[PDB]
């Protein structure tokens, strides 16, 4: 072992015993000490953690005077995060005070860790209201801010990948001024684009760590939920096998372990958990009768969670040293018993901030927190045309306030693009009132319109109201368990097109309308409208039907390729060419688009085998709602 590492941080790791020389852990701390941004795709069983803790812990140990920054969702995995480090700055001894700076915080201590705090763990929506803004309060942060810490970077996407990219902006802009580029460590799992989002994010060309402990089984079956997991899992427990439930929403754990723990109890004799008791399971689970957690002799899941990576990181939570273990089952819902049906994207891997309007936000943000000068740039949006109409308002722009409430940032919500934007509560009980999601305005218009049949996380709901005026949803949690709108189009610019074989496939720019219509499920309803700018890729009444199914197919199938939510884009003679649309959702192009115009050309393939082989008699109702192969030999 080469002897350019800290002896103190040697001794502390050769004490609990990790002094494995690991590929990706060295391939990380290698070409970051070299200086060069990395992701990782490395499961929370191999590194985890210490990948990104390695170095910075390292170049704190070096000098004094140095600083990290971390982006963690939430708070509990931020107090998480701070106890898992503050372990190993106990065994390492070495005075280094590691602190979380998020909402609930003891101000007694904010301005400390502001003043003497090595590492900070915030949140991005906490960093871009209050961090950012007063930089000021935060020179010592800025000034040696070397390393950028990233956790689950897949989690930033949409949006929020949008929103976040711009804070980056604002982030480095502060640390130029302040004379400190960080280097970027990212964390991820299995997607399709990992690199490609690691480099549009921060703009930096960083590099992608892919890399016996023995062989890991798949299960590949369906039967004709709740109550077969349990008995999968009383099966294990019989024959006393380490298991595994993977339920994800609050109130379905509740209810299957009240089955499996009376059940077990009676045999054997999240958010609102705490780090203290957390440690305590975790002592158990590695030392006793039932993060570095434990290690899991199977796992079981309760159908698919709606991400690639969440169902790759689920998996990975259990695993042996040179060991083998076992790994899924559907219910009555299309999505899940399409990637049942579709295995295929296992044996390998399977967003814009030129949105004007999220610039324009994040423009009034930074002329807040810190002035301009037009002179320099790495090849960014920085316009100075663009950035100078931003004027007064006689009688929308800057607002120019000498009162307190009054903010630059104020309503800028960057969890959703809430510019003016709904917010759930349900009204079920009035004991803790539940306030849950949140929802754009068409987003809204889709989903949580009066009287709709809302799913969310697994557990039914139902709309009771919506003020529309301003933006409230009252909803009502129902246990005894479909939309629709239309309505003219306007087109804009294309700014990538095509003429290939008849086909021609365009992508730019466009502006649309909304109109409520009915819902089916078989009901009217009106709202007030506006209209929709944003990107958009795209390309007698028998080939109505036609044009409706394939639209069918493209509204079940490309969800599957962006990893985004299936209600976020919306499927549509034409006047804009003279004949016969995937549009983005929120305001602005979101990538949604130019990943199709990318990946247009497989996301075609991937539609002509799943309409081939599809269990169905040229056509199902989750496909399509001899025209099968008359749409094939079509397309
Ligand atoms: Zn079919």
């Amino acid at each position: 072992m080469p002897e350019s590492i800290d002896e103190r941080i040697k001794a502390a790791l050769s004490k609990r015993g990790i002094d494995e020389l690991y590929t990706h852990q060295y391939s990380a701390f290698q070409y970051v000490q070299k200086g060069e941004s990395i992701v990782t795709v490395t499961p929370t069983a191999s590194g985890k953690t210490l990948c990104y803790n390695l170095p910075v812990l390292q170049s704190i140990a070096q000098d004094e005077t140095n600083r990290a920054l971390y982006l963690f969702p939430t708070k509990a995995l931020a107090q998480d995060q701070k106890s898992e480090l503050n372990e190993i700055i106990d065994e390492m001894g070495i005075d280094i005070k590691s602190f979380t700076y998020d909402g609930d915080t003891s101000p007694a201590i904010r301005q400390k860790v502001r003043k003497a705090g090595h590492i900070v763990i915030t949140n991005p929506d906490m960093l871009h209201s209050a961090i950012l803004p007063h930089h000021t309060k935060w020179v010592s942060l800025f000034e040696n801010l070397k390393y950028i810490v990233i956790d689950e970077l897949h989690t930033y996407r949409g949006v929020f990948g949008s929103h976040v990219a711009n804070v980056i902006r604002r982030l480095k802009r502060i640390c130029r001024f302040y004379g400190s580029d960080p280097v970027f460590i990212c964390t991820s799992a299995t997607i399709a684009n990992p690199k490609e989002l690691g480099e549009q994010l921060t703009g930096k060309p960083m590099r992608l760590v892919d890399d016996p402990s023995g062989r890991k089984h798949f299960v590949f079956y369906n039967p004709p939920a709740t109550a077969e997991v349990n008995e999968l899992a009383k099966e294990f427990l019989k024959n006393k096998v380490q298991t595994i439930v993977f339920a994800r929403s609050r109130v379905r754990v509740e209810i299957i372990l009240s089955h499996i723990q009376e059940l077990v109890k009676k045999e054997i004799g999240r958010g609102g958990y705490l780090p203290k008791e957390r440690r305590e399971i975790e002592r158990g689970l590695r030392e006793g009768d039932i993060v570095d957690i434990g290690q899991l002799q199977v796992c079981v899941m309760t159908g698919y969670p709606g991400s690639v990576a969440s169902a790759w990181q689920q998996a990975g939570r259990a695993g042996r040293r040179h060991g083998e273990s076992l790994i899924m089952v559907a219910n009555s819902t299309p999505i899940d018993q399409y990637i049942v049906r579709h295995p295929e994207y296992f044996f390998n891997r399977s967003i814009n901030p030129e949105n004007l309007i999220i610039l324009v936000d994040h423009l009034k943000c930074a002329a807040y927190e810190l002035p301009f000068r037009a002179d320099e740039e790495f090849g960014a949006m920085e316009v100075s045309d663009i950035l100078e109409y931003l004027q007064e308002e006689a009688v929308n722009g800057e607002r120019y306030h000498w009162a307190s409430e009054s903010f630059p940032a104020s309503n800028i919500s960057l969890r959703s693009a809430s510019q003016e934007n709904v917010v759930i509560v349900d009204q079920s009980d009035i004991a803790n009132v539940r306030i849950i999601g949140e929802m754009d305005r068409f987003s809204a218009m889709t989903l949580l319109h009066d009287e709709a049949i809302y799913l969310h996380e697994g557990v039914q709901y139902q709309v009771e109201k919506l003020d529309w005026d301003h933006k409230k949803a009252y909803v009502r949690k129902v246990d005894v368990e479909d939309a629709n709108l239309a309505v003219q189009l306007k087109v804009l610019e294309i700014d990538k097109t095509k003429e290939k074989s008849r086909t021609s496939l365009h992508y730019g720019d466009v502006t649309v309308n909304a109109l409520p219509t009915i819902f089916k499920k078989s009901g009217p309803i009106h709202l007030p409208e506006e209209e929709l700018h944003t990107s958009a890729a795209w390309l007698e009444k028998t080939l109505e039907q036609l044009l409706l199914g394939i639209s069918n197919v493209l509204q079940h199938i490309v969800p599957v390729y962006i990893m985004c939510d299936r209600n976020d884009v919306h499927v549509v003679k034409a006047a804009h060419t003279g004949l016969p649309f995937l549009y983005d959702h929120y305001p602005g192009g979101i990538g949604l688009a130019e990943e199709v115009f990318k990946r247009f050309s497989d996301i075609n393939e991937a539609a002509k085998q799943l309409i081939t082989h599809c269990p169905c008699h040229d056509g199902c109702p989750s496909c399509i709602g001899k025209a099968k192969e008359r749409i094939l030999q079509l397309l």
